[PDB]
């Protein structure tokens, strides 16, 4: 997230927590728009697929730590 998008890490986490704790779509859309032209890209690079499920993928396919770095 921080080398592709540009987004830090602090944000980076906080996203993938929510995501692993099961929050909501709305949640992690929030704070990716707010965080502005990373998070508006990253959305974009999920296509159609709900983001939290492109990311929980993410997790699966990389680990978490490699998410955030990504």
């Amino acid at each position: 997230m921080a080398k592709e998008f540009g987004i830090p890490a602090a944000v980076a986490g906080t996203v993938l927590n929510v995501v692993e704790a099961g929050g909501w779509v709305t949640t992690i859309v929030s704070i990716l728009t707010a965080v502005g032209s990373g998070g508006l890209s990253l959305l974009a690079a999920a296509g159609r697929e709900s983001i939290k499920a492109y990311l929980k993928k993410e997790i699966k396919k990389k680990g978490k730590r490699a998410v955030i770095a990504w």
